[PDB]
């Protein structure tokens, strides 16, 4: 069928009905009361499986959009359709089809062309071919524009997410997960904004779902992403939000906002732009780090990556071999002498990222002309904390050489934790990094932990309690109480700054990296 008695909250009608007026999905008894959280939540693959059974398809989600964006209105004969693409392994039942609802039931008909569902090689009975098929009997209840192909085997994000879009036929294509909301009007603002320019690539802003309890929770991450070091995409801090042109520091929430990173797998592009912009690297294994990749190269080769504040969509908050390692080095790829940093961040690893592969991907860089990673540093994320490498002007032991031992993170390079001073060995536990710009020292396998007077770790702020000077005499001075740090007796106390005591004077050894990032062999 198409179509079966449409309206508001049901924008593509009564969704899974039986031929005789009942549902075709049963749902579940309320959880019982003796519920061990914890087992429950492993049960469900990270949320509470008990309670998503409980609830309906037809879920009525909170509408999270800021108020000025009802305000707006779309045209709808004068935008183009759009393919939904959601891939899934092993979702269960209730959170898969209370995605699909929650889509059919909040996209007009009219701009959603069609609802690709993408079984990347599952092994549940309900969605095996050789199993029960209760996913393709209830298919069966719900609009034709909903289709689903398989994968043999499990070939990961990267391998899924391209099989649907390629899949896909509307010029546009909007990537979901499987286990998702949508507020009102999430995918007009998307489709208006693809519209006036194809190089685009919009983000819808994320709100969460309770893993436990499924209550909708607002996001709260503003639209700018940066990156850490460790390869990971990371929200604005505060003091990087300070670096923000004035006209842009905050801006309203109906206009669209340029993002370095991408938070996840979320976003929509018109599929032959996306094409021409290197799609996904499809020899990332598994899941892990893509969508840095993505936006790197997004922006190097002509393309732009933005926010979408009017367009959310919830997401549950939940609570691989090799292969997060491998994504994370070819991403270095385009990161060029910047990757000398972050790959003693990530702990100098030695992996075969698939080097004869990774070459093949720099000639498409060269002959396609994507912009530097410095030009990406100094034009899309010229906020950050690191701009050039000069940023990070030390970078090894910190060693006193009056009590002959150095810094260390005591296996504890995440925040929290109290720092030792143990006999030099030369390890990454007892490196650290110095980022000028904000005065932080940071072990370097993590730049989320600053040192503080307090002889402790925790997570970084940019601001005066965690503002070091490194003095040219070798004091560590804490700029706030104009005291330095020392050894003296085994243990790390601030004292006076007395160029003379022996105990306070440090050695760091200086970060000068080579111009050009070379590959570690395999």
């Amino acid at each position: 069928e198409v179509l079966e008695g449409a309206g508001p909250g049901r924008l593509h009608g009564r969704l899974g009905i039986k031929p005789d007026g009942q549902p075709g999905y049963t749902r579940a008894p309320s959880p019982p009361t003796d519920l061990s959280m914890p087992q429950a939540l492993a049960r469900g693959g990270g949320f509470n499986l008990y309670l998503s059974d409980h609830l309906e398809l037809d879920r009525t989600a909170p509408d999270a959009r800021h108020a000025s964006c009802r305000q707006l209105h779309y045209d709808l004969s004068t935008l183009p359709k759009a393919s939904v693409i959601i891939v899934f392994y092993n979702e269960p039942f209730s959170t898969l089809m209370r995605s699909v609802h929650s889509v059919l039931n909040g996209t007009p008909p009219q701009i959603l062309e069609e609802l690709i569902l993408v079984d990347d090689g599952s092994t549940l009975p309900y969605i095996r071919e050789d199993g029960n098929q209760q996913l393709v009997e209830y298919l069966k209840l719900l609009p034709a524009k909903v289709r689903l192909i398989r994968n043999e085997v499990r070939k990961g994000i990267v391998g899924a997410r391209m099989k649907g879009i390629r899949a896909s036929r509307a010029p546009i294509f909007a990537i979901l997960d499987s286990h998702i909301e949508v507020s009102p009007q999430w995918l007009e603002p998307l489709l208006l904004r693809i519209k006036e320019d194809s190089r685009r690539v919009v983000m819808p802003q994320i709100d969460g779902i309770d893993a436990e309890t499924f209550k909708h929770i607002a996001g709260g991450i503003g639209c700018k992403l940066g990156f850490l070091w460790k390869l990971m995409e990371h929200s604005y801090e505060g003091h990087q939000t300070a670096r923000l042109p004035p006209e842009e520091r905050q801006p309203s929430p109906t206009d669209f906002q340029t993002s370095p990173a991408m938070a996840g797998g979320l976003f929509a592009a018109n599929k032959a732009f996306f094409f021409d912009v290197g799609a996904y690297d499809e020899d990332f294994q598994f899941w892990g780090t893509e969508n840095l990749e993505l936006s790197f190269r997004l922006w190097q080769c002509g393309g732009v990556l933005e926010c979408a504040p009017c367009s959310r969509v919830y997401h549950i908050f939940r609570k691989p071999g090799d292969s997060i390692t491998i994504n994370k080095m070819r991403t270095m790829l385009w990161m060029d002498e910047y990757a000398d940093l972050a790959w003693r961040v990530i702990g100098k690893p030695r992996v075969n990222y698939r080097p004869e592969s990774l070459e093949k991907r720099r000639e498409w860089r060269k002959r396609k002309g994507c912009k530097s990673f410095r030009w990406f540093m100094e034009n899309v994320f010229p906020e950050g904390d690191v701009v050039t490498l000069d940023d990070v002007p030390y970078l090894g032991p910190l060693r006193n050489d009056k009590i002959g031992m150095c810094l260390d993170n005591m296996g504890w390079a995440s925040p929290g934790h109290a720092v030792g001073l143990e006999y030099c060995h030369g390890g990454d536990t007892q490196t650290f990094m110095f980022f000028r710009k904000v005065g932080h020292v940071m072990p370097v396998n993590d730049d989320e932990a600053c040192l503080q007077p307090s002889g402790r770790l925790d997570w970084c702020r940019g601001t005066a309690q965690f503002w070091w000077d490194f003095t040219s005499s070798g004091q560590l001075m804490f700029r706030e109480t104009k005291q330095c740090l020392s050894a003296f007796g085994r243990k790390l106390r601030m004292v006076e700054c007395d160029d003379t005591d022996p105990y306070q004077i440090w050695s760091w050894t200086a970060y000068n990296p080579p111009d050009t990032f070379t590959f570690p062999s395999v």
